[PDB]
């Protein structure tokens, strides 16, 4: 089995050869069909703070995958082997204050797949039962692969009051907030603002979005308030830059709602009685997947085609190319980038 | 000036003479550029049981319009001279335990345009200044005559948990559930299934919906099981027929919501344990529009393009011809029919 | 081990002497120390068309009990032998369209302890470890026994837009009511009016309340309009009866939500319209309790004192004396009865 | 008319004699029979940073304050003459984007009593009609003044997913956080913490709260790990101290909200990621008091005693002696002072 692994407390990956693992009690083998990256494995990639902290190698990374069922632990009636499912990369403990409350996406003691044990940067992977989502036979892999992000924008979209009906602005046109605006637009959000420097993802928002934006361009606050009147009622953050976050308070009307999913880099400096509490302003720390309504919605959008996440899908490249898919990471000329941990 | 209206208590209306009606303190003049047509209209026209315990001739009939501010009373501020509008039909209280809450869409002393005093099938109605939505200059009058009905599909759809990446099923092809099925599908729910045994109706929703289905013709719930697999989340009920709501109600799966609009002409029998207690069901009653939360969604679909009534406005006609009108409506081989003051 | 059981299908149950069965994988065993019993009980007693239609002798009955952890299947970890806890009597499925969605009160294929396997009417049962609730040993085992039908009470309760600074209106004082009317009282609601013509239970209620109605011997609409000044803003509907049902909705103000426990015996005369629908009501179908968010509200309740349930155990005992157990509860002379297993 | 006024840019207030202010369109006269000082009225008296940059001078303070409807202006329908009623200081335009929504108490054009305008520390004050909440002939005039502080406690506690049956920590033994401790106490709450440093302050919460914290004796968060075996799932934030927001925010569980009042004097380093993101938190920004929800759920505690702020009225003093009542308030060493414009 052909496997990416980080082997040791250092830059880069290395692309390993190990034995098919066997899933036991609870847990399925899953033939890996495509995978996808993100900046979390950017971060193992490059090894810095973040990882140091966090990753323990060897680790075969990957989070972002789907596949085939290939046989099943002794004792697993689902999934069935044959199914096609994406994977949830959370693995819950279900004995913390989160659990019981069913906020599972921030179980105390979540263990991540691919950055606390064995990823799907191979073509073989075991993880729990209960992390697998089936999916329709017809759905791509490639797609299927990449719902575990998209989960991560749909949660922030539809978490408080939603957005349909309602006027959006997403700061963050990276691949998540991408998918944000997809969603948004499917949700009947409207206008639809989408703020991002990068003119190469931003207009990668086009055809969703009502307004365009690059904060460096053009004054973000005057054009929100052409496109809407006043305000948005909605502020869907994406950026973790500082500059946006402020920028995108001031751009939200009185007693709107701000959904946070974007990490910012270090403390940021927060009038909370200016930007929130005399405003009224609720701010929604997002993390995770709602645990299955999350999926719910998302893949539902997915199915009924609501959405395409098709053109967010920029590369395919084979596994064993890893080293240019991290490249385009870096880069920032690409979208989403597939591996294929068949060649 | 032109004006219909229910002279006695009995069948029919009449084209009259009226002068032009004086706006007071708190009031405007519209003049009106179109107006539509619904089933309470059509109940003051055949005067049944609901128009006899409701009606007081002499009434000039007529809730759904739009035209210009040609005139405002003393002291209003809003809207103005020239402004466009479109108008709320209930006329709430501000002095009731309903409105206390901010529940105007169910005062307990709602007066309603065309209903209790004089409506829109007129060249002229004076209203309540507060009742005024301005619209853009660009929205077609026609358009802005039905967002009324419009309002009662929105404030059904987006009630409780709205349906964004949601399984819905529409009982009721009629104007409003046609509405419905744009607003649903505008908005993200998948799959989206909409019933109707009037082919002529059901058509109109074949672009919005996934399956399409005369419960006549097919077993409405063995069809749902089939597009989602056991039931629907969401039951948006808008056609009043017992048969439907038990069925509709059958489709829902446990834990889902019924929002109900529909108006059954009688009492139902309902197995209130195995319809809605045991099954964790939660039925909504929707009545009216949400005062201004409702038209700030409705309209932000329409001026955004999200959604687009205008395939709904299958006929025109001066308001001269109204007998035609009605007929059509009586018929159910028309949606929303416009009828001009000015001819 | 002393069992109390259903061996045939007929009325009454049958004081057998079983083997002290072991767990096994996901499963514990636990030592009875108090059970309780409802409604459900009595029917299976009666063997009336319910238990008819349902159960399938030989059964174990009981689904109200406490007691400890005496051992615990091969690889469970919690809870733990040593561990006093309460029950919950459904066993989700975790496999249908309910549980995925998070309703696993209404899980399509529930399965309960007492109901469809053998319940706590024994000195020792086996239960999957994932339905103990641990509760700290301090808490008797009296009132924790109670725990899952007062759970049925906080569900209702808290539903919706719970009661805190509401008015509300109770309708059935029985034991479950009773609770729901504790609850209430000490979530801040109020006017708080408690309606049954049964003045034993009505007078339970009488340190909870604000106001106790016979609706037999005083117009509960005329009392309800003279402590509030129209109607409640929450119905909490626990008696099944339809009279009862139709008044209360009346009582309630336009708007207003309407939590419904209560399992009528046939079908009701609803007129949807009248009732729901042009009233904005909004009817909350409650079943079982949310799995884990009830029981959380509800112990901390009981564990900070909130509420003390003291009260409402009238009788305690000896398991071999259960035929006067039952004629209490056909009586309706006591509130809840307490089945000491031991005796 | 005796009278309490800000007479130029500079600290201390003045005594003066104003005529009897004259009530116009839509306005009432009230003889203030009671009103009581708060933080707002320290910062105009010491004349700091926030009132140098909000009022202008000349003005009568005072927003805390009740009496009795002695004359209303022409057209008023409500309230009526000799009504008895507690005023909402802040004064809505109607006409902005928060008021459509609904969101008035975040209205883009706030007016408030007794800073922008004349307020209630004189015999008589003109306030718009619609800003009269009408309390019960028996309610003691001490208590009516304070329900608007009391309003931004309940708001505040019933804000998001408020607080029954779940753990709740506060922070800040203030006036307001007293009062919520009153009303969480009352609504079912528990384990209920509340940390204060003033000692004299934090004693008044011993008959509501469950633990009393002296964060300088005690390490608030291994108190709130002992108390709860973890962290509390709502924390409503009265302080404003930036130690003690980042405290409070720690001792919240993953997924829980924090609702904050409180009104730092200066930015905070916050850890927007850390502190928010991905601990699934959600940050509710309260700003003064939901119009009519607010006061309709405070009233309701009040009017039914399920809440009795009397123990929270420290000081009684004529309006002559404000110097006196203004030190007390200073010193920290009074809860809610009253103020008498008759002496
Ligand atoms: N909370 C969670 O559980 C979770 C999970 C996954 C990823 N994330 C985080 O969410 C964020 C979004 O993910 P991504 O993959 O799209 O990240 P990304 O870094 O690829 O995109 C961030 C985008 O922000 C844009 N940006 C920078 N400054 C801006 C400004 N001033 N105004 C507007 N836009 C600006 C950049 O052009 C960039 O494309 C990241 O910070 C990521 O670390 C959070
Ligand atoms: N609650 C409110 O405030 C409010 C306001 C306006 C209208 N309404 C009511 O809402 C409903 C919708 O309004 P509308 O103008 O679209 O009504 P409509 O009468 O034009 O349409 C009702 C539709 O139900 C269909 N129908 C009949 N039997 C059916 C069945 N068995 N299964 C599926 N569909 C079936 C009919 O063919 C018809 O097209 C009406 O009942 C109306 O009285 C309520
Ligand atoms: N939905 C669920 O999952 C669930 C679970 C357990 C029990 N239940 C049901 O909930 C209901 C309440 O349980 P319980 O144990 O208190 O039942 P109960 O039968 O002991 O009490 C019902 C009460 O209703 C009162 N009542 C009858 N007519 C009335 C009227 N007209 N007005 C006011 N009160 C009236 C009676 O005096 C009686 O005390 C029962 O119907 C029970 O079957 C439902
Ligand atoms: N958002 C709004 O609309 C609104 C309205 C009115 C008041 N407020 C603000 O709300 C807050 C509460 O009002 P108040 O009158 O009760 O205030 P207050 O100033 O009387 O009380 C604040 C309390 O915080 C305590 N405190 C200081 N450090 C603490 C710490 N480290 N840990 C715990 N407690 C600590 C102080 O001892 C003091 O008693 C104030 O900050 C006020 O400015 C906001
Ligand atoms: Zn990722
Ligand atoms: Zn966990
Ligand atoms: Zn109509
Ligand atoms: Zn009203
Ligand atoms: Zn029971
Ligand atoms: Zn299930
Ligand atoms: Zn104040
Ligand atoms: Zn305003």
């Amino acid at each position: 089995m052909r496997a990416l692994a980080k082997l040791a407390p250092e830059e880069g990956l290395t692309l390993v050869d190990r034995p098919v693992p066997e899933p036991g009690p609870g847990e399925i083998l899953v033939r890996v069909e495509a995978a996808s990256i993100c900046g979390t494995d950017l971060h193992i990639w490059k090894w810095d703070a973040w990882a140091r902290g966090r990753i323990r190698p060897p680790l075969v990374t990957g989070h972002e995958f789907s596949g085939v069922v290939e046989a099943v632990g002794p004792g697993v009636r689902r999934p069935q082997v044959g199914d096609h499912v994406s994977l949830e990369s959370h693995i819950v403990c279900h004995a913390c204050p989160a659990c019981r409350t069913g906020n599972y996406h921030v179980c105390l003691n979540t263990q991540i797949l691919g950055v606390d044990r064995d990823g799907g940067f191979a073509e073989y992977v075991v993880v729990p039962a209960e992390n697998a989502w089936v999916n329709p036979k017809d759905l791509p892999f490639e797609v299927a692969a990449i719902l575990e992000p998209f989960g991560n924008a749909v949660h922030t979209v539809y978490a408080g009051s939603g957005v349909s009906g309602k006027s959006v602005l997403i700061t963050g046109a990276g691949p998540i907030g991408l998918m944000a605006a997809m969603v948004v637009r499917a949700s009947g959000a409207g206008p639809i603002l989408v703020s991002d420097p990068n003119p190469y993802r931003l207009a990668f928002a086009r055809p969703y979005a009502d307004r365009l934006v690059n904060p460096l361009e053009e004054d973000l606050l005057e054009v929100v308030r052409r496109v809407t009147g006043s305000g948005v009622e909605v502020l869907l953050e994406f950026s973790g830059n500082e500059a946006a976050i402020h920028q995108g308070l001031m751009a939200l009307i009185p007693g709107g709602e701000a959904r946070i999913l974007g990490i910012p880099s270090d403390p940021i400096r927060f009038d909370l009685a200016g930007e929130l509490v005399m405003r009224g302003i609720t701010a929604f720390g997002i993390a995770g997947r709602r645990l299955w309504q999350t999926w719910m919605q998302g893949t539902a959008l997915v199915y009924s085609g609501r959405v395409d996440l098709s053109p967010l899908l920029t590369h395919r490249l084979p596994l064993s190319r890893y080293r240019e898919a991290f490249g385009l990471l870096a880069s920032g000329q690409a979208v989403k980038v597939i591996l294929d941990p068949k060649a």
